[PDB]
DNA sequence: CGTCCAATGACAGCC
DNA sequence: GGCTGTCATTG
C-alpha cells in the first residue's frame, strides 16, 4: 500500500535517501504546510510571508511507486547528529543542478516562491506542474484539483484521498495549511499522486504533440511568471492619493451640477431615481426596448439634455475609485528592502485562449488616462520603479493583425502593415473624412474596436450602434471589407468549415481548444463558435508569441546579467542592476530596469520580441522608457 | 431569443 | 439579507 520514509529519521537512512535522489533524474516535491493552531503544539518550522501563522514543517519526494520521502524541515529530529542547516545544505545540493533533471511540482508558482522565501532555496531544475499540463489539453476545462487530476489521469488511487476534503480545493493539499490533517501525511500523498499522475499526462501530451510547447514555453512561462509574483510591481501611495482627490472633487462637481438640472437631490446609484429624473420629470423619451438607464441609453439622450453625459461621467469616476483606488490601497505591501511599496498580484494562466491575467488585483484593468475638465487622471502614475530606475514598456505594434494577415497570406493586409501608416487612424480617417493626423485617441480606439469587431464577425446592427450609423448602412463597410480583403474572408470561412470537420481549433503552436458547439443546431450558438474559431486561432497565437519573448528576454537576461533573477533572490538573502519583469499586457510586457541599464534591456527585450517567430510580416516592436507606467516616452535603439 | 473575442470583480438589485 | 451577474474596466 502507502509507505512514507522519515529520510530525517536516521543517518543511514539519510545518506541513502541523497546517493539514490541525487541519480534520479525525475522527481516530484510537495511541501508540507502547517498552521500554528496553538503556542502548546510545539511546531518548529519556516514561516510563510503573509501567512504568519502558518510553518513549512517538511518536504515529501517521490520517485516511483507509492513511496513518499519525507524531508523534515523542524529544527528536532530523532538524529540530532542531523542537523537543520545539513538537512538544508543536502536540500539546496538536490535541487539545483549542476545535468538535466525535471521537478513534477503541483502548484510550481507558489511552491517555487515559498522555497525562495520562507527556505532561502532557489530551484534550478526542470519544472512540471501536472495543473499546466490539464490546460494544455483542454483550455476550458475547469480550473484543476488534485482530487480532480487523480480521478481522470490516475483512478485506481483514488481512494488515496479519502477524508481530506482539501483535495478538490485547488490549491495543494500540501500547501493548504487549513487542514486538519498532519502536513506530513498530505504532503506524502501529494508527492505520490501527482509524480504518477504526471506520467500519464506526459503521455497523453505526446500523443497530442504538446510536449515541447509544455517544456519550452508553458513551463517556463510559470517561472517567468513567478518571478514577476516575487518582484510585484512599485505603488505610489502619494499619487495614488492625489489623483483621488482631483477626482472626488470631480464628482462633487458633477453631483453638485446634476442636481440643479434635476430641480433636487437624487442617489447616483438609485437607477429607479435616475429613471424617474430623466423619463418622469424631464420627460426625455424611453428607449424602445423600459425605463432602463443603461450605458446604450444615456449616450443616445446626451444630445438631448446634458444631464445623462454627467451621469455617465459620475459612474466613470466613481468606478476608478471604488473598484481601482481601494483595492491598490488596501493589497499595497511594503517592501524594506527596495525602500518603496509595492503591489502583488497573482497570476492566472488558465484563460481560453491562453493569455495571462492576473487577480488580487487585476492590474490590467488599471484605467488609461481620460480627460477631465477642470487636465487627464492617469492612474497609471501610481505604478512607479524603485528609485533610481525607469518602468520599460515594449509591445507588438498590431500583433493580431499581423498574424492574422501570416496567417490569410492577404497581400493587401501585408503591404499596409508593412507601411508605416497606422491602420486605425487609417480606418478613422475613411469614418470621419478627416485627415489621419488628426485622429485623436479616443477616436483610434473606437475606430481600433470597430477592425477587431468586424474581423471577428460583429454583425450590421451591431456595426451601426458602434458606427452611429443605420444597420442598412453598416451592412456596406462589412461588404467593403470581405471585398477589400478577400484574403482575410477566405482565412475566415476556411477556419470554418476546418473546425466543423476536426471539432476543434490550433494555435500557431500546435494548442488545440475543442469548440463542440460549432455544429449546434441553435444559430446563435452556432455562430457563437464560430466566431470563437477564428479568434482563438489569432489571440491564441498572439499569447503563444508573448510566453515566447518572455521566456527568451528572461533567458538573456540572466546571461547578460549576473545579477539577482526577481526581488525577490535579494530579500531571500549592492545596488538594484538589471531589468525585473513586474507586468504583462497581453501584447505588451513591462520591466523595471534599473537607469544604468535601461538602454541594454531594451536591445535584449526588442531583439527577443521581433525575432521570437519567423512570420510572413515583421514584427513591429515600440520600446517606451518613462518614469511611472503612466509617463511613458518613446525609446528609439 | 441572446450574433466581435478574451479577462477580473465590487456593488446594485435580486428572486 | 446574504447571494449572484451585471455592467463597469482592460487588452
Ligand atoms: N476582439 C477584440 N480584440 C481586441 C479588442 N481590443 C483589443 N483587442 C486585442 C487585439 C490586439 C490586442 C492588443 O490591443 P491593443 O489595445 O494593444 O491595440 P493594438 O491593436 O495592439 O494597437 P496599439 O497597441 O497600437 O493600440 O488586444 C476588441 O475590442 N475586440
Ligand atoms: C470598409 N472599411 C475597411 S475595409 C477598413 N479596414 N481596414 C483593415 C485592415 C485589416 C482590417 C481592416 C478594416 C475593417 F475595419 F473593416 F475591419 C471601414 C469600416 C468601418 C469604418 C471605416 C472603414
Ligand atoms: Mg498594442
Amino acid at each position: 500500500s502507502l509507505s512514507i520514509i522519515d529520510v530525517a529519521s536516521d543517518q543511514n537512512l539519510f545518506q541513502t535517501f541523497i546517493k539514490e535522489w541525487r541519480c534520479k533524474k525525475r522527481f516530484s516535491i510537495s511541501l508540507a504546510c502547517e498552521k500554528i493552531r496553538s503556542l502548546t503544539s510545539s511546531k518548529t518550522g519556516f514561516p510563510i510571508k503573509g501567512c504568519d501563522d502558518t510553518l513549512v514543517v517538511g518536504l515529501a519526494v517521490c520517485w516511483g511507486g507509492r513511496d513518499a520521502y519525507y524531508f523534515s524541515l523542524q529544527k528536532e529530529s530523532l538524529d540530532p547528529s542531523l542537523t537543520l542547516k545539513d538537512r538544508m545544505w543536502y536540500l539546496q545540493s538536490c535541487l539545483r543542478k549542476e545535468k538535466e533533471c525535471s521537478v513534477v511540482i503541483y502548484d510550481f508558482i507558489q511552491s517555487y516562491k515559498i522555497l525562495l522565501l520562507s527556505c532561502g532555496i532557489s530551484l534550478e531544475q526542470s519544472y512540471e506542474d501536472p495543473k499546466v499540463a490539464c490546460w494544455l489539453l483542454d483550455p476550458d476545462s475547469q480550473e484543476p484539483t488534485l482530487h480532480s487530476i487523480v480521478t481522470s489521469f490516475l483512478p485506481h488511487e483514488l481512494p488515496l484521498l479519502e477524508g481530506m476534503e482539501t483535495s478538490q480545493g485547488i490549491q495543494s493539499l500540501g500547501l493548504n495549511a487549513g487542514s486538519e490533517h498532519s502536513g506530513r501525511y498530505r504532503a506524502s500523498v501529494e508527492s505520490i499522486l501527482i509524480f504518477n499522475s504526471m506520467n500519464q499526462l506526459n503521455s497523453l501530451l505526446q500523443k497530442e504533440n504538446l510536449q515541447d510547447v509544455f517544456r519550452k514555453v508553458e513551463m517556463p512561462s510559470q517561472y517567468c511568471l513567478a518571478l514577476l509574483e516575487l518582484n510585484g510591481i512599485g505603488f505610489s501611495t502619494a499619487e495614488c492619493e492625489s489623483q483621488k482627490h482631483i477626482m472626488q472633487a470631480k464628482l462633487d462637481a458633477i453631483e453638485t451640477q446634476a442636481y440643479q438640472l434635476a430641480g433636487h437631490s437624487f442617489s447616483f446609484t438609485s437607477s429607479d431615481d435616475i429613471a424617474e429624473v430623466l423619463f418622469l420629470e424631464l420627460k426625455l423619451p424611453p428607449n424602445r426596448e423600459q425605463f432602463s438607464t443603461s450605458k446604450d441609453v444615456l449616450n443616445k439622450l446626451k444630445a438631448l439634455h446634458p444631464l445623462p453625459g454627467l451621469i455617465l461621467e459620475w459612474r466613470r469616476i466613481t468606478n476608478a475609485i471604488t473598484k481601482v483606488v481601494f483595492p491598490l490601497q488596501r493589497e499595497k505591501c511594503l517592501n524594506p528592502f527596495l525602500g518603496m511599496e509595492r503591489i502583488y498580484p497573482v497570476s492566472q494562466s488558465h484563460t481560453a485562449t491562453g493569455r495571462i491575467t492576473f487577480t488580487e488585483p487585476n492590474i490590467q484593468n488599471v484605467p488609461r488616462d481620460f480627460e477631465i475638465k477642470m487636465f487627464s487622471i492617469s492612474m497609471r502614475h501610481a505604478f512607479v520603479p524603485f528609485p533610481g530606475g525607469s518602468i520599460l514598456a515594449a509591445d507588438y505594434s498590431q500583433l493580431e493583425l499581423r498574424i492574422l494577415a501570416h496567417l490569410s497570406h492577404d497581400r493587401r493586409l501585408i503591404q499596409v502593415l508593412n507601411t508605416g501608416a497606422d491602420v486605425f487612424r487609417s480606418i478613422a480617417a475613411e469614418w470621419k473624412m478627416i485627415e489621419p493626423e488628426s485622429v485623436g485617441d479616443d477616436l483610434r480606439q473606437q475606430a481600433k474596436q470597430i477592425c477587431y469587431g468586424i474581423i471577428y464577425g460583429m454583425g450590421a446592427k451591431s456595426l451601426g450602434e458602434q458606427m452611429g450609423i443605420k444597420e442598412n448602412d453598416a451592412a456596406c463597410y462589412i461588404d467593403s471589407f470581405k471585398s477589400r480583403y478577400t484574403g482575410i474572408n477566405q482565412f475566415m470561412t476556411e477556419t470554418v468549415k476546418n473546425c466543423k470537420r476536426d471539432g476543434f481549433v490550433q494555435t500557431i503552436l500546435g494548442r488545440r481548444r475543442y469548440l463542440p458547439g460549432i455544429k449546434d443546431n441553435n444559430p446563435y450558438r452556432k455562430a457563437h463558435a464560430e466566431r470563437q474559431a477564428i479568434n482563438t486561432i489569432v489571440q491564441g497565437s498572439a499569447a503563444d508569441i508573448v510566453k515566447i519573448a518572455t521566456v527568451n528576454i528572461q533567458k538573456q537576461l540572466e546571461t547578460f546579467h549576473s545579477t539577482f533573477k526577481s526581488h525577490g533572490h535579494r530579500e531571500g538573502m549592492c545596488p538594484i542592476r538589471g531589468g525585473f519583469f513586474i507586468l504583462q499586457l497581453h501584447d505588451e510586457l513591462l520591466y523595471e530596469v534599473a537607469e544604468e541599464d535601461v538602454v541594454q534591456v531594451a536591445q535584449i527585450v526588442k531583439n527577443e520580441m521581433e525575432s521570437a517567430v519567423k512570420l510572413s510580416v515583421k514584427l513591429k516592436v515600440k520600446v517606451k522608457i518613462g518614469a511611472s507606467w503612466g509617463e511613458l516616452k518613446d525609446f528609439d535603439v
